[PDB]
C-alpha cells in the first residue's frame, strides 16, 4: 500500500447514550481503508464540529496518514495557540483515526503497535450513588454482585448536590436527603445550590458506614469534584485514611494545584488529578513532584493516543499511574483507546467505566466485552472499533447547554462545579 | 433597574485584511449596546460557534452589570475550560459588558478602574528588512515619525520572513546573508528556517543597529520559540551588551521551566506570554520574577476582567505589562488594551501594529496615535463602535495559515 493519503475527514455528531458524542471518520485513497477517532467534549460538540470541518479538514487532505507524530506536532501549531480543549478534541480525533488506520495496516490491535498487552484483562470502577448511605450501599450491592471489585462511592454525586441535569450522565441523582445545609440570602440567584462544608462533613460518615457494612476487600474511589477550599480537602485527605481508599479524586481545582505541596506533606490517601487538565503545565509539575498518585486526564482532551502515550509514560517514570477519565460523555471509540493505552501500559492504575447500553452498542460494533468487572478487548486491527452512520443519525445530538456547570455556594458565589 | 440581556452576536470582518471577531450585546435599555473583541484569527468560525450557540443561550435575560458573576460562571459554564476558543469568546462578551458599565457611568473604562496612571501611552511599532541596512533604514522612518521605541527583526520570525498575507497582510523579505545548513534530498512541504543561523545573526545586527542608531532608542527583539532553550540562554547574554527594553518569547510556554537557568545567567530584560491561555503558564513566571514584562493576549486570557488580575499580580512582583498589539486584533481589543494600559501603574509599553484607513472607517473611536504616543479619546466605555454595513463590506477570508507550518533543516516540525 504505496501512495497512501488523506482523502476526506467528518465530523459525525450521535448521542446514543443519552450524551452528545463528537466522532471522526478520516478516509483514505486505499478503498476501504478509514480510521475512526473521538472528539467528545460534549459541552462545547459544536464549537469542536466547527474546528474540525473547518480547519482540521483542509489541514489533512493530501497526506500520508503513516506520519502521525509529524501530524500530531504540526497540527497542535497549525492555528499557533493552541492547549485548549476545543483545539485539543480536534486534534484527537484525527490522532486516534490515525491510529485506527495504522493498525489496520499493520494488521494489529492499536495495543499490539504500542508494545502489546501488559495484563490479562482491565480491571474497572464503577459509579455507585444514592440520596443517603443505605442506598449508596445498596447501589455498591449490585455492583459487587456483577463482578465489581473497585466502586465509586458518592452521596448526592458531587458537593451533595445530586443533579437533574440529564445533559451530565443521561439520568437525574438524588441530593443528598440528609445534609442540611447553611441558609441562604433571602433571595437567591439561579444556580444548583451546594453547600461545601456541609458536603466535606458527610463523606467520613458516609465511608464510615460503608466499610462497617461492607469491609475492606472492596476498592472504594470518592471524587471531591473540585468542591471546597483546598485546606478543607487537605483535612478531608487526612480524616479519610482511616478508610483506605483507591484514590480520593480532584481535591484541588487545576488552577489551585500548587496546594497538592501542602496536601502531600501531610496526607497518605492516594491522590488522582486531572480530568479538567488541556496543558503540560498542568501535569507536569504534579508528576515531576509526585503530588499524585493517578493521573486521570480525557485522552481526547489533552489530544488523542499521542499525547496520552507521551503522558503514560512521564507518569511510569515517577511512579505514577494511570487512570483515564471513563464518563458518559467519551464515546466508544474513546473507551477503546483509554482501553488500549491501559492494555499496552505497564503503569496501568484503574480504569473508570460508565456502563453502555444496547443503542451504544449497536450504533459502535466492537465495544469491549465486560466479564464480571474486567474489560475484554476484541483483537481485531486498529482500535477494533466501528460506527455505522445510518444508525448514528437515528439518534441526533440534543445540543444547547447544561445546567449543572453553575454551582453555587450557599451565599449565591458562583463556584467552580 | 431590571436591565436585562436582550441579544448577543458575532461579526466576523476584515477591514485590514485581516479576520477579526467582535461581539455585540444588546440591552433591554434602548440605544444601550456593547462591543467586545473575540480576535484568535486562526480560528474564527470556531470562535464565531463558541459565541453564537453557547455564551448566547447562556446570557440572555441576565443582569449585564454582574461582570465577575458572568465572568465567573461563563468561565466554567462548560466544564473544561482554559483555551483559547473558550478564551476569546469569554473575551467578547466581558469587554462589551465593561463598554455598557462605562456607558452606564458615563465614563471611559480607565477612570471605573481607577483613572489615569500616565498622560498618553508610549508605543513600539514594528520594522524588518533583508538585511541589517534595510531593518535601520526602516527604524529611521519610524524615529521621523516620532517612535522611541522598536521591535527590530531581519527575516521575521526565525530569518524566514513570510510570503503569507494571513499573518500580518504584508509580504516580508527572507533574511537576504543567512546562510542556512543544507537539507536532505528531499523535504516535506513547510517554511523553512535553521534556528543556529537566525541565533548568530541577531547580536550582529544589533551591533550593527546600536553603532549607527546609538543607545538613545528603545529595541525590542522576538525570538518568537524559535531555537532551543539553551540557544536562547546564550542569546539573552550575548545580546546584554546592547541594552534592548526586551527579549520576546526565547522560550516556548511548554518550557517556561528553562526561564529558571536564564534568569540565573542573564540580566537582558525577558518579555513571554502572547502565547498564554492557562493561570499555570504565567503564575509560575511572575511568583519567580523570571519576567520583566507580561505579553498576554487580552481576548485569548479571556477580557479585560482577567486582564486586571493579571496586571495586578504582575505589579506587586514588579513585574510589567506588555498586552499583545499585533495585526490581529480588532480595534475594540486595541482600545481595550489601551483601558489596561492608561489605569496600571505597572504598565511597561504599547506594542502597535498602525490601521489603515477602512480600519478607522469600520470602527469610529480609534485611538489618536501621535508622534509615537496613543491617546484614547475621553468616550464613555471603550470610547469604539462599530459600523456593521460597513464591516459587511469586509468579509473573512477564512481559510488556513501556511506560516505555522515551520521546518528546520532536517524538516523536523518545529514550534513557529
Ligand atoms: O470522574 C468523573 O467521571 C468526572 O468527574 C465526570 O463525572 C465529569 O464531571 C463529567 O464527565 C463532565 O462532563
Ligand atoms: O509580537 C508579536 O506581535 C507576535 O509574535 C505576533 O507577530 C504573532 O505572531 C501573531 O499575532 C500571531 O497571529
Ligand atoms: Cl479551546
Ligand atoms: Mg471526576
Ligand atoms: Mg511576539
Amino acid at each position: 500500500v504505496s501512495n497512501l493519503k488523506i482523502t476526506n475527514v467528518k465530523t459525525i455528531l450521535t448521542a446514543p447514550g443519552g450524551i452528545d458524542l463528537a466522532v471522526v471518520k478520516i478516509e483514505t485513497n486505499e478503498p476501504g481503508l478509514y480510521g475512526l477517532g473521538c472528539a467528545t467534549f460534549t459541552q462545547r460538540i459544536f464549537a469542536v464540529k466547527s474546528a474540525i470541518d473547518e480547519y482540521m479538514a483542509p489541514f489533512l487532505v493530501g497526506k500520508d496518514p503513516t506520519r502521525i507524530e509529524d501530524i500530531w506536532q504540526s497540527g497542535v501549531v497549525s492555528g499557533y495557540w493552541r492547549n485548549g480543549p476545543i483545539m485539543n478534541n480536534a486534534l484527537s480525533g484525527v490522532d486516534m483515526a490515525l491510529w485506527d488506520i495504522k493498525g489496520k495496516l499493520a494488521g494489529m490491535p492499536v495495543y499490539d503497535l504500542l508494545g502489546g498487552k501488559c495484563r490479562d484483562g482491565i480491571p474497572l470502577y464503577c459509579h455507585t450513588d444514592g440520596g443517603d448511605e443505605v442506598e449508596v450501599e445498596d447501589n455498591i450491592r449490585a455492583r459487587m454482585e456483577e463482578g465489581y471489585q473497585y466502586v465509586r462511592c458518592q452521596m448526592g454525586m458531587y458537593g451533595g448536590a445530586g443533579t437533574d441535569d440529564l445533559k451530565l450522565i443521561a439520568t437525574q441523582l438524588a441530593r443528598a436527603k440528609n445534609i442540611q445545609p447553611k441558609r441562604s440570602p433571602r433571595s437567591k440567584t439561579p444556580g444548583i445550590y451546594f453547600d461545601p462544608d456541609a458536603y466535606a462533613k458527610s463523606v467520613p460518615r458516609l465511608f464510615d458506614h460503608l466499610r462497617n457494612k461492607l469491609g475492606f476487600g472492596i476498592e472504594f474511589i470518592h471524587d471531591v469534584h473540585e468542591r471546597v477550599t483546598p485546606v478543607t480537602a487537605i483535612n478531608l485527605a487526612k480524616t479519610l485514611e482511616q478508610y483506605q481508599l483507591f484514590y480520593l479524586e480532584d481535591p484541588v481545582a487545576p488552577e489551585n494545584i500548587d496546594w497538592l505541596k501542602m496536601l502531600r506533606q501531610q496526607s497518605s490517601t492516594p491522590i488522582s488529578m486531572g480530568e479538567l487538565f488541556v496543558n503540560v503545565n498542568e501535569w507536569k509539575p504534579l508528576i515531576d513532584n509526585r503530588l499524585i498518585d493517578y493521573i486521570r486526564c480525557h485522552v481526547s482532551t489533552i489530544g488523542g493516543i499521542t499525547p496520552a502515550r507521551k503522558l503514560a509514560v512521564y507518569s511510569e517514570l515517577n511512579g505514577v499511574r494511570t487512570a483515564w477519565h471513563g464518563p458518559g460523555d467519551i464515546s466508544p471509540v474513546g473507551v477503546c483507546a483509554n482501553m488500549h493505552l491501559d492494555l499496552s501500559s505497564p503503569n496501568f492504575g484503574i480504569q473508570e467505566y460508565t456502563p453502555m447500553n444496547d443503542a451504544l452498542r449497536d450504533v459502535f460494533p466492537g465495544c469491549p466485552e465486560i466479564d464480571h468487572g474486567y474489560a475484554y478487548l476484541n483483537d481485531k486491527p486498529g482500535l477494533g472499533i466501528d460506527i455505522d452512520e445510518a444508525k448514528a443519525a437515528k439518534y441526533p445530538c440534543e445540543g444547547g447547554i447544561p445546567s449543572w456547570t453553575m454551582a453555587r455556594t450557599p451565599d449565591g458565589t458562583a463556584s467552580r462545579p
